[PDB]
């Protein structure tokens, strides 16, 4: 079972499963909407759209419903977020999985919208995507918006022959501007992605965000992880403190006894508390000297741009020459 | 309900070993960090500083081993009787694949503290079956300025020291403070405000106490050193000074996690300096919206949290709650 590729013409519909983004970026979301009108996709605006209720879109069960409508709808090919927040995981017990098993549609969106992306894997087996959020992605100005959409069709619209291989952007940013309104040119910050522990892996990538993944685990929504799995994992915008957390968290679950490899994303405007060290580094400490390859600075993440990664299928990556390929296919 | 191994009552003259998980608040805050020991030695105490007190390793006090090095020094000292931590932070749960269970195990001691500290209070309790104390940690808890500071060490002492006929009725405090004030030193007098449960939903649970602080137990969950929570558990939970929309995330995990169909009741601390985002909710509305159609006996406002006083609450053993007349008893011993 697999979501039909995005065509031109097709409807993405946006729901908005934590904060009301709508209401509160009214100039983000337009210059969004406007971006992929023009590309050629039309946008269904989610019964949310448009209302606040303080820090999310409204309550739990109108959340639910907001969702359930986009799942069932046939004329939706592709649903995505509008943006994340901490909410997304409420919405579990009340979506529609079975009507979404019986007509894959593509699921995508990152950040809290993890909770989403692993409960509708985790319930139906159909991959679901790591990728844009509306507000964020598509509403980002001129020039990473750009290079973020070459990704998204690369993923969801382009025939992709196998192995697909994801291939690193030149330039990237995490600057802390231009959301509503452009005021300058954010710097083109020259990219790299980081050997951190030489190595290969093969295996079902299964992550997303780290933070968002500690509010769903255990529970029949978070997909068990297998020996063998390849751990995709990015946090954003958080502290040293916060990650180093995280990290023990995935050590005391055994989950470093179990993954193959670890692909770690960018972590935008990391507090490194003084400490001048990088996430990576923390991890390492974690890990105690465990020889499992590690990729690092990887661009599926909030920074910009961002590459949309399919989940639940397997790859193939490259800690020392810094690849990742995707080895099973993702949509028909 | 077969006897089991619990640690010895704290006694005059004990031995208190103090150790920092996580922040470096010996450093820090050494006002506060000195007023607290000076605190307990007035009492008759005597306090061990473990071997990371006064270090610095900016969020932390050192590194994962270090922190490990220093807490394990504790529990294999036989003149320790109670291991307190000086605060939390984060990285409490870093520690929990190093720690000495077997040596605990051997000479079981007091082990007391809150917030980030329930990794370890958790993971001690579900690793060796000792039961643990979510209660005073070092620096904040007993560096208090008076009055809320004597309360707090009235509920310690009869926890931990006075013999207790079973069950061990709970008091409630006569009044409570989570002002942002009088840290390092004081600048005026904290509000007494007057003190009450909430009855939020009515009922009475007997049961094995399981909890702590909620955001942590996220950090530790799934793993060995999580207990499992069992059919019949009384849940004990609180957040302190977070926001609506982190508390409404941490209440859904419990719910997909199928926590609230096996837990017989709920215990919910307050919150101190909580955030509502403008909504004028309390933590316990946004717990029930989480519940949504299910029924289960609650108890909010209780005060073993950060905020002033804190009662000393035992892990893992069982207890009575009536949530309609406001009561908490220990049901079972919790020390020898
Ligand atoms: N007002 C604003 N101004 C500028 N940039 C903004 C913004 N709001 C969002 N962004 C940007 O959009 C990104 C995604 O926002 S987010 O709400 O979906 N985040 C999450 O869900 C996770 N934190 C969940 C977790 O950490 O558990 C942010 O990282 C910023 O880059
Ligand atoms: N610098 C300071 N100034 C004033 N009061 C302070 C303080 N530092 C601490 N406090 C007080 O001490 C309490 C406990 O701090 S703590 O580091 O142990 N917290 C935790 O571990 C959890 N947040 C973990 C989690 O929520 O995941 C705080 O709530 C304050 O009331």
């Amino acid at each position: 079972p697999l979501p039909k590729s995005l065509k031109y013409g097709d409807t993405i519909g946006i729901y908005s499963p934590s904060s009301p983004v709508t209401y509160t970026s009214p100039k983000r979301f337009e210059r969004a909407k406007s971006y992929l009108l023009q590309k050629g996709f039309h946008i269904l605006e989610g019964s949310l759209t448009g209302r606040y209720d303080y820090y999310r879109s409204g309550s739990i069960q109108e959340r639910a419903k907001e969702l359930n409508a986009l799942i069932r709808n046939p004329n939706v090919s592709c649903i995505m977020s509008t943006i994340g927040g901490m909410n997304s995981n409420s919405l579990l017990p009340y979506i529609d999985y079975d009507a979404f098993q019986n007509n894959p549609k593509i699921m995508i969106g990152y950040a809290d919208a993890t909770a989403l992306l692993l409960g509708i894997y985790a319930k139906t087996g159909i991959p679901t995507f790591y990728g844009p959020a509306l507000v964020p992605s598509f509403g980002e100005f001129e020039p990473f918006v750009d290079d973020t959409y070459k990704y998204f069709l690369e993923t969801l619209l382009h025939d992709q022959a196998l192995p697909y291989n994801i291939k690193q952007p030149l330039f990237w940013s995490d600057e802390f501007i231009n959301w509503e309104e452009k005021t300058k040119e954010k710097e083109l910050r020259p990219n790299n992605w980081i050997s951190v522990t030489n190595g290969q892996a093969t295996g079902r990538v299964i992550g997303g965000n780290l933070n968002t993944i500690q509010g769903i685990w255990g529970s029949p929504y978070m997909p068990c992880i297998q020996e063998g799995d390849i751990l995709f994992i990015e946090d954003s915008s958080k502290d040293a403190a916060t990650i180093e957390r995280s990290f023990s968290f995935l050590k005391i679950n055994g989950v470093f006894d179990k993954v193959s490899g670890i692909i770690l994303g960018k972590h935008e405007q990391f507090d490194d508390c003084g400490t001048n060290r990088k996430p990576y580094e923390i991890l390492l400490e974690v890990l105690q000297n465990q020889r499992i390859p590690l990729l690092a600075d990887f661009d599926c993440c909030a920074t910009h741009p961002m590459i949309t990664m399919p989940i639940g299928v397997q790859v193939k990556m490259d800690a020392t020459n810094k690849t990742i390929h995707i080895l099973e296919k993702w949509k028909i």
